[PDB]
């Protein structure tokens, strides 16, 4: 019925900065060659798609927005051969091509075609599936899932589990595999070992799931926000401290705590000077601290490179390190094999309708991940 | 019939920074408990000693400078037991104390009782052995080899081989050992890799050796000197490029000519823009850069975290990742078994006397390394 044909549906178009989006109709075109096109069941909202409409995350406006979702296959372009019509799917912000140099990488997982380094906000080939008032509308990482309808590139979807609770599964898109992966597969964390972890929202809820899994002795909570330690604790962390507490920085207060330094540091808030203290507090010489948190656009930070040469390891990641294509079903059948829980991490559920409240509850402070229904 | 005794000796005491050293008489106090007292065979002319002088690596002065060297064992203080009088022994700038928690650790080298991250310039008691014109001299790193007997702690030195050849092997007391380890053990060079090394004098040149050793396919050697091209091949660089040849950056060249970055990048320089460029020159999302040079005192580096964000590591190591004192006999043992080279760095060897130089061949460039012989 639909297939081959443009859908009229309502999206959240984000026209310019700074403001609500704007929940209207858009035209989604018919997914070309290798496109896939999918109705939307379930899309979390992240802080990267806040950071968008700050200005911090630079994408091509107007836009969108949204990369951590769930749906369901409408229909495919020629030559898809990885998902059919009514097959459950995770659309996926790193794409995973699997021939360039990086998926052919055993450890690599930022694929050459992402669309995260020099933002288009288009599809593959360079064009927009989207239109509204007559005007084209630019995608988002190649995902797009403020949308009860989107298009993706083949190479930027996963099949998932026939039987998936779509509603919770979304987070595998983006928050939950990028923070537990961050601890089991970019610092590999070991057994015994004390963690810090800088933020305490979504992603740094998941890193310290991660840590916990891995075998962490300790796991050290770091958060302005001591609303967050209750939930963090629960999901593993042994201690939480509020750098506002401490009258000395809070890279000797861990230090200090750790007797020396910790093993693993994780920044997962997006500050240049988090950044810093995370590495810092690392022990000088044979401490790792992971990158997670996105940096502010164009912001380069300062840092003494002696901390690196004592022995320190200094490394980021996007989503966990996993190549997306191949990790994601796989997430989702340990999801559902109860392998790790994903209910701690969702607070709130609302209507796609009342996206802008659910962006409020994250601005405030209220919500870790709110969900949004379709 | 020196035992117990003061010995009156020449050494090379550096009272004032950018100043010559100057050859000339200072008392040198037998050993106290845990001490040895060493007459020095051979001794390296390092860039960080010239650092030393050039104020940019900070300890404190009058001192007699000096950590590469090799030498045999004259007398023990009490309570010693790892090596004993006429012993062989390369003195160690990195202790391996074996009791901290870094000794302790499966990786890391860094000793606690270093006198690296804050100098004193004494032994572990905080006392010196030295005294010229009635004046106490500051020992440096715990080692002070610039004098033709020294005094240092026994975690500091390391037992080698009775029939090595002290004016080459003195060598894996600095040089060699430090780049050869931040390539086969820092840096973990895999088969077939493209490698990359900024900094072409002997511990570039040690890291190269360490790259073609690990089974690097390509290592591109980037010197501003071009002098140094042919030795650098010699020893297994495939290409070299000079960045002032070149209208781009160098990152930029390094990019291009390894279709996208290169798998490890080594700085071994000390400079900031030339770490951050390493950085930048190594493969995106699975590249590692490691920190060797010893960078300028008290001074920041700028760089876009974006560039860890994406999958970078960086990290820095001293003394090539290896725990001292268990290292250096088995590198020894292994240079004996012909399983390296050590000629290739050895330039220039001249007397003691002629230290300054020495370290005029240094500065001007025309050496690798010089050896000092007493
Ligand atoms: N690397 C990736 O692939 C990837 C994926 C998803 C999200 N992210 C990024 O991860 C970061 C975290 O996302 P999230 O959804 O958990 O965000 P969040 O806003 O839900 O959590 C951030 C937390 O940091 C805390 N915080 C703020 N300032 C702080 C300070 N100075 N010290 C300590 N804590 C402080 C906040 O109180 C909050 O609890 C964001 O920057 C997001 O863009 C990265
Ligand atoms: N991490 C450690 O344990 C350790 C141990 C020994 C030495 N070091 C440091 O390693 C560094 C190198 O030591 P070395 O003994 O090989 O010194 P060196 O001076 O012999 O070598 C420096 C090389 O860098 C080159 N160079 C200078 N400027 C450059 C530029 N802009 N671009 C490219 N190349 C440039 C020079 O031409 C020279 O060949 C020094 O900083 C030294 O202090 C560190
Ligand atoms: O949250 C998704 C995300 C991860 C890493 C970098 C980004 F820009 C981004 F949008
Ligand atoms: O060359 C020896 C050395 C290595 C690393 C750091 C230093 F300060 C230093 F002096
Ligand atoms: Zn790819
Ligand atoms: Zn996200
Ligand atoms: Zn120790
Ligand atoms: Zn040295």
């Amino acid at each position: 019925s639909t297939a081959g044909k443009v859908i009229k549906c309502k999206a959240a178009v984000l026209w310019e900065e700074k403001k609500p989006f704007s929940i209207e109709e858009v035209e989604v075109a018919p997914p070309k060659a290798h496109e896939v096109r999918i109705k939307m069941v379930a899309t979390g909202i992240c802080r990267s798609d806040d950071q968008v409409v700050s200005g911090t995350l630079v994408t091509p406006l107007p836009v969108i927005a949204g990369h951590e979702a769930a749906g369901i296959v409408e229909s495919i372009g020629e030559g898809v051969t990885t998902v059919r019509p009514g097959d459950k799917v995770i659309p996926l912000f790193t794409p995973q091509c699997g021939k360039c140099r990086v998926c052919k990488h055993p450890e690599g997982n930022f694929c050459l075609k992402n669309d995260l380094s020099m933002p288009r906000g288009t599809m593959q080939d360079g064009t927009s599936r989207f239109t509204c008032r007559g005007k084209p509308i630019h995608h988002f990482l190649g995902t797009s899932t403020f949308s009860q309808y989107t298009v993706v590139d083949e190479i930027s979807v996963a099949k998932i589990d026939a039987a998936s609770p779509l509603e919770k599964v979304c987070l595998i898109g983006c928050g939950f595999s990028t923070g537990y992966g961050s601890a089991v597969k970019v610092a590999k964390v070991t057994q015994g070992s004390t963690c810090a972890v800088f933020g305490l929202g979504g992603v740094g809820l998941s890193v310290i799931m991660g840590c916990k899994a891995a075998g962490a002795a300790r796991i050290i909570g770091v958060d302005i926000n001591k609303d967050r330690f209750a939930k963090a604790k629960e999901v593993g962390a042994t201690e939480c401290v509020n750098p506002q507490d401490y009258k000395k920085p809070i890279q000797e207060v861990l230090t200090e705590m750790s007797n020396g330094g910790v093993d693993f540091s994780f920044e997962v808030i997006g500050r240049l000077d988090t950044m810093v203290t995370a590495l810092s507090c690392c022990q000088e010489a044979y401490g790792v601290s992971v990158i997670v948190g996105v940096p502010p656009d164009s912001q380069n930070l300062s840092m003494n490179p002696m901390l690196l040469l004592s022995g320190r390891t200094w490394k980021g990641a996007i989503f966990g390190g996993f190549k997306s294509k191949d990790s994601v079903p796989k997430l989702v059948a340990d999801f559902m094999a109860k392998k790790f829980a994903l209910d701690p991490l969702i607070t709130h559920v609302l209507p796609f309708e009342k996206i802008n409240e659910g962006f409020d509850l994250l601005r405030s402070g209220e919500s870790i991940r709110t969900i949004l229904t379709f």
